[PDB]
């Protein structure tokens, strides 16, 4: 159910050296041999060399093959920032199996969607993380008939398969498989705009291209110490340049269990982190913690680059990074569907602090168009369309949606409103898609509304973003009840299985939506008007 690049583009990208033919199977073997003696992973009291990560992943791949996982099978991986993540992912790559990445904040709704859509053979989870019991979630899917036939638990397994059972056998390279580099290597989740998130297939050639190129843009090497402050399987901390870029270059990946200033600064001090990636709300927390005293003592001198991305970062705050934290800001405007934009580490500070960067590739095609797909004069704001060597041509098994998300000639409709500077840098100025961006976590208004409408006491509902100085937007729900408690409504939404960050920050019960002409405007227009009230 994947959509391939046209043959002429594929030829172009291989001839240009973007698509090298290397697979993630090749990657695991080559990087763990090339950097064997170096420190690869620091986390949860563990310190693994590249050699140890190689041996551990070979053992785990043998165990997954014994379990029944074969080349081409999909395996949903929903693990927190713990070292087991890497050994699990590498092991799946050794087998030619496809990780399907879920984030720790995802819940029964999203996980059911991923398992059923990807027809996943296994689900890999922790026992508990941040108060949530993933074993109970997996048992809920089993009870409903939607769970993978194999559930593997890191920690205390309950009645599921403990991860340790997959380490029982010595390595057997006979069970490994090398796929084709043009095959999908894994699936990940899109931010989401309609009722359900779409799955994104990424191939070995295109993803590894974006990783190698990002590693070069971000000056990674064996001296790199990358702090994974964000959930490590998200596109940003995974490939931009993320932990994959760090492994490609031979550096050390340090796992932060949470992004709080105390935890993160302690790791930066101890492990001498050189680069990390955060969303703007976390950046603001770190800046305030240092500038206004609480963490002024911390030694952050090893930090060379602070990446901030996923949501808009105001120039006012961007200007504080070098003076407060002593490092270079890098803005990163990317998307799970492909295109990633970086400010360059040698750009002047006005470009660094006022733009969201320029694309990775010379073959990243950028069209900024009006409502009739006509290009706008250079410098004006318009809809961003993009096409390139690591941007998909379609979502997984989503042909109806693909008809609308891509133009006939293969440009992806990002849903972003941007303008272009004379140097090619982009400035993110708005959005056109139905999608509240809560400090980097994306919430579809239509999805939350659909779940709210499922409540018996509710007659209508409209979900809109409310401007927020830290998060950009919080989630506000207007609800017309034929009303239930606010606490009770949020409880029902948690019982529905909605991701943690999709639960509304604010609920306002109303006899009618406080806008003029409710029966005469579309739902999208309604949300725009309501949100205008809240700014
Ligand atoms: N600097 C920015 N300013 C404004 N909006 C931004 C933004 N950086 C993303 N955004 C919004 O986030 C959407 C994509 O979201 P996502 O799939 O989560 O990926 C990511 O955030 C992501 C980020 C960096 C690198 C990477 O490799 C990623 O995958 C965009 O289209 C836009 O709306």
């Amino acid at each position: 159910g994947c959509t391939p690049w046209p043959a002429e583009f594929a030829v172009r990208y291989r001839e240009a050296g973007y698509w090298t033919g290397e697979t993630f199977s090749d990657f695991v073997t080559d990087r763990t041999r090339r950097f064997a003696d170096r420190l690869a992973v620091v986390g949860a009291g563990q310190r693994w060399t590249y050699a140890e990560l190689g041996e551990r992943s070979a053992v785990l791949a043998t165990g997954l093959a014994r379990l029944g996982i074969a080349a081409g099978d999909r395996v949903v991986v929903q693990l927190p920032n713990i070292p087991e993540l890497f050994e699990v992912v590498f092991a799946l790559f050794r087998l030619g199996a496809l990780p399907v990445y879920a984030l720790p904040a995802h819940r029964a709704h999203e996980i059911t969607h991923l398992c059923t859509t990807a027809q996943a053979k296994a689900l890999i989870i922790p026992d508990r993380h941040a108060g949530f019991d993933y074993r109970t979630m997996a048992a809920q899917l089993r009870h409903a008939g939607t769970a993978p036939e194999h559930v593997v638990v890191v920690g205390e397994p309950g009645g599921f398969t403990p991860l340790a059972e997959l380490r029982a056998d010595r390595p057997d390279p006979g069970v490994f498989t090398r796929p084709e580099a043009s095959d999908a290597a894994f699936l990940q989740l899109s931010g989401g705009t309609t009722g359900l998130p779409k799955l994104i297939p990424r191939t070995h050639d295109d993803y590894l291209y974006s990783v190698r190129a990002s590693a070069e843009i971000c000056a990674l090497g064996t001296d790199t110490v990358y702090l994974a402050a964000l959930p490590a399987v998200h596109n940003f901390p995974m490939s931009s340049p993320g932990f994959l870029g760090t492994f490609h270059a031979g550096g050390t990946v340090v796992l932060a269990p949470n992004p709080s200033p105390d935890t993160a600064f302690s790791l930066i001090e101890t492990e001498r982190v050189t680069i990390t990636a955060v969303v703007p709300p976390i950046a603001l927390q770190w800046l305030d913690a240092v500038e206004h005293g609480s963490q002024s003592h911390r030694d952050l001198s090893s930090l060379r680059v602070l990446q901030v991305g996923g949501a808009k970062f105001a120039p006012e705050a961007a200007r504080r990074v070098r003076p407060v934290l002593g490092c270079t800001l890098q803005q990163v405007f990317g998307m799970a569907e492909g295109l990633v934009n970086y400010t360059r580490l040698d750009d002047p500070d006005d470009i660094i602090t006022t733009t969201q960067g320029r694309p990775i590739s010379p073959d990243d095609e950028i069209r900024i168009v009006d409502e009739a797909d006509r290009p706008v004069p250079d410098g004006e704001v318009g809809h961003l369309l993009t096409r390139g060597p690591y941007t998909i041509r379609g979502y997984y098994r989503a042909e109806e949606h693909n008809a609308t998300a891509f133009t006939p000639d293969g440009f992806y409709r990002t849903g972003d409103l941007v303008r272009r500077t004379p140097t090619g840098h982009l400035v993110v100025e708005g959005r056109a898609k139905d999608q509240i961006n809560r400090g980097g976590e994306k919430v579809s208004a239509e999805e939350v509304e659909n779940h709210i409408l499922a409540h018996p006491a509710v007659h209508d509902a409209a979900v809109v973003g409310m401007s927020d100085p830290y998060l950009g937007e919080r989630v506000c729900a207007y609800v017309i009840a034929r009303p239930p408690s606010r606490s009770e409504l949020l409880r029902f939404l948690r019982e529905r299985g909605l991701a943690s960050y999709k639960i509304p920050d604010r609920v306002e019960f109303v006899d009618r939506f406080p806008v003029t002409g409710v029966g005469k405007i579309s739902r999208s227009e309604l949300r725009r008007e309501l949100a205008r009230r809240l700014d």
